[PDB]
Parts: structure tokens; sequence; C-alpha cells
């Protein structure tokens, strides 16, 4: 009893509108703001009124269409939008696009940035990056940049605590290079990588302790 | 089937149509304010353009391209496809070729930028084949026209996914005379380091059962 | 003479119910009659001429007494052009004229016989169809029919799966065909019972042989067909 | 009278120099609220003055004008970033509308001081919201955007209640949105006819 609501533009393409606004004017820092405020950022989006608030980040300020009100909690999200979920994944894209290789880049992201997401979970960059990005909100809508990983962390979700379906169906519909990862029968390296992170545990990350707790 | 004309061997003007025929476009002129955007809408309209062209009794015209307004040497109205050309000129085929450079060199040094390629650039001669974004930016840009003349800076990528054309699917086996000219800046050849070995690599390819079962009998 | 393209499949205008939503209740169905059907289709063919030819991106057609805005996309200038989805082209308002067709005369027999009366589709005559095959087939035949298979039983699909089988098209002029619904999910795919009636329509185009239709017992004793 | 467009965005490059750095220091209702009235005297007068590039004040502050009115003198170049009298009312607008945007407090000054008179004219006025009133400006149709496709639909109905010279329209079925492109199809519902249906609610002219 609820009853009703709802079910049935790239991801990638939302991306690029960044690189004319906000792009050429960012920092490698700025993301350990957004990764550190984004859960209480979001309490304030949901009190409110005004549509499109504009948030503030480092001084940086992005037009994030507003979408935690109960009034317009089911709009048409546009496609140059930047809702503070969508908003995150592509900080997600940026610094992941930064760390492919370039092991001179890559050591400076790991070092200033933390999605607690990932840490509280027990991850770390020590074992890999997309891995640990995976963690961050709307990084299911790169598994072809995170490799399949941001998907079966949801499982992990379901697997270790609970979570459901509903919190899953929107990365089942998601897209590696279209085509291949929205099938579900390739097995693209998916099977064999919800084995190599939860090798890395849930989060006991806080010892001889006996009381029940590995 | 819309022309540039040889003779018989070379000649010529410049040796090698590149650190001064390759900058009247590149940086230079035009070149101060070109986005992808202007990239984009060139390449899915030079079969139009170069259509539209061949009704043009007038020897030099000017083209618009998302805006940005090139003045191109028309060699293809009949009449017209054998009067001498200015290595300052920027034949259509030259201007798709300086095209698929500039986005070649700028793509080479940020791979975040690349990936605005990966999105808005598009070609047609490249896609229809199979080539694809995910097959790299020197394979897709390769089947952008002219890129023959660069086969050293965009890494030999035209002669090598232009030979399996008429080699496998015919055409006339000349327009490969075109394509045997070009070096590799003085001089790595001539004419190895991998053709053959890229042979295999764009053999992956497929042009092309999905729907139906064929003529069903 | 001509082919005409628009690409490719994620395309908004998946729902040719809605393009058609539009032209009646919508524009022009307030105002439709068999008569600018009749009127249409018999002068479709000079149209699509006409169009081909004048300066216009956009053209105020006129059909026995109505008024259309058609869009340009013949004039080989505007070939590639975007139409909008509300945009009716010349193909398109012949797939919906005929569906018009299809819905009136559908149910009202009273009416399916007057359209019998003054609907000729010139491109089934040809054939040697006729309406008492059923208008689900003799309309089948129009342009722009294809969208829309559910309403005409698949049969604008088996024109081209047989005009190859019983003379020459491309298969390149049918991907225009497959690619439009039919009832969602289920047979988008030539799929769901049996082939989702795989065989009824499939060879009662080649029952209803090729036809050579003209003349008659006009027998030539000097080696003909 | 001024004059895809022509390589001219009317914000970060144009809208952004309307404000802040040039002008955007000695801004204020006074000012805005003496401009929005008495434009037709200023359209009427520089309609006479045979410069190209006339100085006008507006409740002190004077800003370089660029007169495209006036018989020969009404389609030259006009520099790009070049403010004339129906640009110097969009940005305003624009300005305003953003300022009393969020602020409660600022939106009941500008409700006071400020008066819209093509607004009146059709019973518009603030009790309708700053989007549909300040959306009379000449200029709004620069920020469809910021002013909820009021200009456009305020333009349509001029065509559809009065029957003003159609061809007028062009210059609005051009710009489209803030970011891209002119689309009418995407977001012309709810918020299209918004303005044509939701907004004749209040009639025209009494």
């Amino acid at each position: 009893s609820s009853q009703f609501i709802f079910e049935d533009f790239n991801p990638e393409v939302g991306y690029v509108a960044f690189i004319g606004k906000y792009g050429q004017q960012l920092n490698f820092g700025v993301a350990r703001v957004f990764f550190l405020n984004q859960k209480k950022a979001k309490m304030v989006l949901h009190k409110t009124a005004q549509p499109s608030v504009d948030l503030t980040f480092g001084g940086v300020k992005f037009t994030v269409v507003n979408n935690h009100f109960p009034q317009y909690v089911s709009n048409p999200v546009p496609d140059n939008a930047i809702t503070l979920h969508r908003m995150s994944g592509y900080l997600a894209r940026w610094i992941a696009d930064t760390c492919k290789a370039s092991v001179l880049k890559l050591a400076e992201a790991s070092a200033q940035i933390v999605m607690p997401l990932a840490e509280v979970k027990g991850c770390t960059w020590a074992d890999g990056y997309t891995m640990y990005l995976g963690f961050a909100p709307g990084a299911e809508m790169f598994l072809d940049a995170f490799d399949f990983y941001p998907l079966v962390i949801e499982m992990h979700r379901v697997l270790k605590d609970n979570m459901d379906v509903n919190f899953m169906k929107k990365v089942l519909r998601q897209r590696y290079g279209t085509m291949t990862a929205e099938e579900w029968m390739e097995i693209k390296a998916a099977f064999n990588s919800v084995g190599q992170l939860a090798w890395a545990k849930s989060g006991f990350s806080p010892a001889r302790t006996f009381l029940q707790q590995f």
C-alpha cells in the first residue's frame, strides 16, 4: 500500500558540459570538501523551497537542481542538469580520468580526498582506485569507467546488511559501452570482483577483540 | 568522386605538406577559436558540402560549419578539378585532414578532454564499418578523409585502414596511389613498424541477420 | 526515384501513436473526410515531386480542400534535416491518413463500404489487391503504414518481405520497416506468439499474385506473359 | 531598435559585464525604478539624437548607450559588449529578478519602488510573481530561463490577444533557454502553456 509510481540521454553526455562550466575552474582539492559534505548538503536541500538552489563547495558555485523537496520529488530532470547525486559521480569520473596510468597525479588524489562510504565499509586506496571510487553516489553511472565495481557494491549492501531492489533498480539499467553491461548475461569481471572487495571485508575499521566481531 | 589533382608522380610545391601547410588551419587561420562542436558538424556534413561544391561554378567558395567560415578551393566542379591549388589553400580534403590532426594532437595531452571527442565527434566513414570511439582515437580519426597527409603524427592508421577497402570489397585499385606517396617525417619506411600488425588488428572489425532469418525460405 | 532517411533508433518519435494523436483531435482530423483522403493518395506522387523542387524547408499543401503544413525533406538540400516530432512529413501524413481510414472504417461497416467506394490506393491496384482483401491489408500498402504494424497486422512489413523475393528490393530498405513496436517489448524482435502471427501475412501477398494488372484476356500467341 | 544567434551569449560574456564590473557597483532599485518607466521618451528621444553612442543618466550613474533608433543609425555594427537601451532593460530585469530571488525582503522592496509599465497595461503586477511582472521588460527574452519563459508567451498573446506584427516574434524564437538550445518541444508543456494557458487567468486590458 504505497502504491503507484512509477517505472520507465547518456550518463556520459551530461558529463561533458562541465568542461565549459566548472571544468576549467576546478581543482584537485575541492573534491575532498564535496565527498565530506554531501550528506549534510543533502539535508538542507529537503527543508527549503527554492527549486534550483546553487551550492558552494569551495568558492565553487554549482547550480544544483533541487530534488529532495516532497513537492517536486517526481520531476523531469534535464540532461544539462546537475543534481547533487549526478554531480557526485562526475567528480568521481573526473578524478578517475586523471588517475588513469598517471602515477604522478594518482597519489595526489589518494592523499587529499576521502569519500567516507568507502572507509566506513573498509576498502581504502590501498586496494585500488575504482574500487574506492565505486562507493561514491553516481558512480553506477560509469560502470565502464569503474570496471563493474560500483554495481556489485550494492549487492554487498543487500548481502552484508540489507538493501531493497529499489536502491538497485536504477543501477540495473546502466551501461558499459552501451550494449553489454545492461544485458546481464557476459559476467564482465563482475562475479570475480564480487569476491575481490568482500575480501576487503565490511567496515570493522576501528585489537584482540573477541566479543564476536572480526 | 570529387578531386584535388596529381599528374603522374607528385609535383608538389610542398615536399611535405605539414609543418607549414598544416598550420594554415592549425592554430593559425581559423584555428583561433574552433571547438569539437565545429568539428562535429564538419564531419557530419562533409558528404553534403562535397555534393554542393560540385554544382558550384565558382573557383573558390566559402563554407560555414557550426558558425566558423572557411574559404575552400572548389576542385570538384567539373572544369576546376585541374587548376593549380595553393599550399595556402584548404581544399575540403585538406580541411578534414587538418581537422583530424587538430583533434588527434590536442587529445594526446589530456585524457579528460579527449573523452569529449569520444562523445561529440562522429566519423561516418569510420563508425559504419564499426570503428567506434572505443577502438582508439588513432583508429577512429583514421577514416577522416585527408588523414593520409599524416601517417607519422597520426600513427600509421590511414594507409592500413584503407588498404582493406578495395583489397576486400573492391574499388578501383588506383585510389591507393594517393596513400603510397606519404612519409613519416623523413624517413621511416619507406612503406615495418606495424602495417600488417594493424591489418589483423583492424581486421577484427566487421562490416554488416539481427532481424529475421534472412530470406525466410 | 528517391530514398530519404531518419537516424537512429533511440529517437524521440518511438511513439508513432503520439505523433499520430496530434494529426487529428490535434490539428487536421477535426476536418478529415474520405474526400481529402481519396484526393491525397491519388495526388501523393505529384506532391513528392513538387516538394522535391520547392525552395522552402516547410510548405503548405492542400488536398481535397485540406490545408496541411508539410515538412519538406525531399529537396535534396533538406534531406538530413531534423523533422520535429509533431511535424508531418509527406510520408507521415500518408501513414496517418491510412490509420485514420483504418480506425473510422473499423467497426462501422456502413463506413467500410463508403471507404471502399471512394478510396483507391494506387500502391495496391498495381498489385491487384482491391478492398475485398480487407482494409487491414489494402491500406497496409500505403507509405508510412510500417509505423503502425499493429494497426495493419504486420501487412506493411511483408511488402518488403515479398517484393524482394518476388521482385528486387534492397535490404537497406527494410531496417526502415523493422524498428517499430507492436504492443511494446513483446514482438519488437520478430517474436512472442509463434513469431506474433508470422504466417497469415507472409504468403498472402504472394498468394495474391504480384498480378501484372492492366489488360485482360488479351492473348498474344507471340511469346509473352 | 537594435539589430542560432551570431556569436554573442547574453550571460557570462556580456551579462557579467552589465553587472559586477561595469555599473554593477553603482546600482539599485533607485536607478532601476527611474529607468523602467520613461523608456518611451528615451526611445522617442534617441530616435532623434543623431549621435552613434550617447550617454544617458538614469538616477545619477551614467551609462554608455549605443543608438540604433533614429532612421540612419538603425542597422550599423553595434559592438558586442555595447549596451543599447533594449539590452540595458534586459540586464536590469535579470538583475532585479536575481536580487529578489530567495531574498524575501529585497523582494518586498523591488515591489514597492519598481514599476513595469508594460506589465500593468495588461493587468499584471507583482501579485503575479517577479518572473511574470519583470518578464515584460524589454530584453528579458535574453533570459527565458530566468524569467520562466514569459517573455516568449507574453509576446505570443500580443500576437493573439491584440494582433501585433507577427514578424516581431522572430527575436525570442532564437535564444530559447539559457544553456541550449532552441528546442520548443522538450520543456514546452506544463511550463510553456503555463504562461499561455495558466497566465491568461489574469485577463489583459480592462
